[PDB]
């Protein structure tokens, strides 16, 4: 009934160009079986969206990577939000929602925007820059650790720790083995910064620790909730901003439209998230026998969701392989969907919007002028190097 495929969605050849294999996964059927890892797969928008929005059947508390926490010990203590189901998910989620609230975004937006404008101004003085290291990485590193309340020392551990977490969702391949081998110094830094004395007043971390008296979370849960923001709060924003710059460099007609109307900045970033989906995949585990796409999936099975493929599914999107900054992006699953939908999405969108706004106002052309290098990770898509020449407006 359900087709079996030998495609390894965690192989370097797949990461190098995933789009043809994603069509093969979509067109084989609504539900596929991936013999390489003994998991079910869904690559069309409909089933990906359905799975995301049925958390009681497709649970997260047995892990959202390949490993099933009922069979293997997690490599680190489970996230209290990502790797929890309702009802235990619910109140920690509320605390993170309030810490990263619209009111919080309003407090920090002017400073985030000034830092974006300053970065672009600085980059225009140099002309030829690496849009990853010098822009997509440098800008989030210039705002988010300070907004967390982190000290200056040790911040070089943030991106490595985040890449470790993302690689550890994958199967036990070399990317995962090597990440875990190298983990100890990054993990030691991150866990220490999660303690209350180490988070500056008013920042995201301090506000989590201040939220420990309402009956929603306890003081001993605050360090792991800070850990969630330190795990997730940087590298996908980096990849999304780098993707937007890549798209504006590859599709100059869209940079021309963005320049003509800088209010398209927010949707231009949202479209970049759909187009390049910084998080390519997440898993769920079935809690019961379930019918999905005409298939009967037993209890205790891993289901791999292809978010990036769902965001390029022609069953859902017109011209899905075109970058269109005026596209109606609502409903894309680059941030997930449902109760786990990215609690930090307002932070990522704020950073992406104000960076693209600075580019829209200050830059006339973005020309690739060197070899583009891909960054490989079991669950993240992104670039390692993006040499561009920036021409001032
Ligand atoms: C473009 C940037 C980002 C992308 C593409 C992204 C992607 C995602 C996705 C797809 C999920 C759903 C997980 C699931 O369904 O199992 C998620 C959840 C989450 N994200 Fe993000 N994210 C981004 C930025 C951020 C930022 C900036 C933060 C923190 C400031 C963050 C923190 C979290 C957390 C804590 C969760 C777990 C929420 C829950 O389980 O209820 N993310 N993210
Ligand atoms: C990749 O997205 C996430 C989301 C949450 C967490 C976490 O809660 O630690 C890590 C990565
Ligand atoms: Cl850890």
């Amino acid at each position: 009934t359900i087709p079996h495929l030998a495609i390894d969605p965690f192989s370097l050849d797949f990461f190098d160009d995933p789009y043809p294999d994603q069509q093969t996964l979509r067109d084989a059927g609504p539900v596929v079986y991936l013999d390489k890892w003994n998991v079910y797969g869904v690559a069309r928008y409909a089933e990906v969206h359905a799975v995301l929005n049925d958390p009681t059947t497709f649970c997260s508390s047995r892990g959202v990577g390949l490993s099933d926490f009922k069979k293997e010990k997690p490599w680190r203590p489970p996230s209290l939000i990502l790797e929890a189901d309702p009802p235990a998910h619910t109140r920690p989620r509320a605390v993170l929602s309030k810490v990263l609230s619209p009111a919080t975004m309003k407090t920090i937006r002017d400073g985030f925007a000034a830092a974006a404008d300053a970065k672009v101004d600085e980059l225009l003085q140099r002309g030829c820059i690496d849009a990853i290291a010098d822009l997509a990485e440098a800008y989030p590193l210039s705002v988010f650790p300070d907004a967390m309340g982190l000290k200056q020392e040790g911040r070089e551990h943030l991106l490595p720790y985040a890449g470790l977490v993302a690689n550890a969702f994958g199967p036990p391949n070399e990317l995962r083995q090597t990440a875990i081998e190298r983990s100890a110094p990054h993990q030691a830094y991150v866990n220490e910064q999660c303690q209350r004395p180490n988070l500056a007043p008013g920042g995201f971390g301090a506000c989590i620790h201040a939220f420990t008296d309402t009956g929603e979370i306890t003081p001993d849960e605050a360090p792991l909730l800070v850990r969630s923001l330190l795990s997730a709060g940087l590298d996908t924003t980096v990849n999304g901003i780098g993707a937007a710059v890549y798209c504006l460099a590859r599709f100059p007609g869209e940079l021309q439209r963005l320049r003509s109307d800088p209010t398209l900045a927010r949707n231009a970033f949202e479209e970049a998230v759909r187009f390049e989906s910084p998080v390519q995949t997440f898993f769920r585990t079935t809690t019961r026998e379930v019918e999905l796409g005409g298939a009967v999936i037993g209890e205790g099975e891993k289901v791999l969701m292809f978010l990036g493929s769902a965001n390029r599914d022609p069953r859902r999107w017109s011209d899905p392989d075109l970058y269109d900054i005026t596209r109606k992006t609502s409903g894309h699953v680059g941030f997930g969907s449902g109760v786990h939908m990215c609690v930090g999405q307002l932070v990522a969108r704020l950073e992406g919007e104000v960076m693209l706004s600075a580019l829209a106002r200050k830059v006339a052309a973005i020309d690739i002028d060197g070899p583009v290098k891909r960054r490989f990770n079991n669950t993240l898509r992104g670039l390692e190097s993006l040499p561009v020449k920036l021409t001032p407006a």
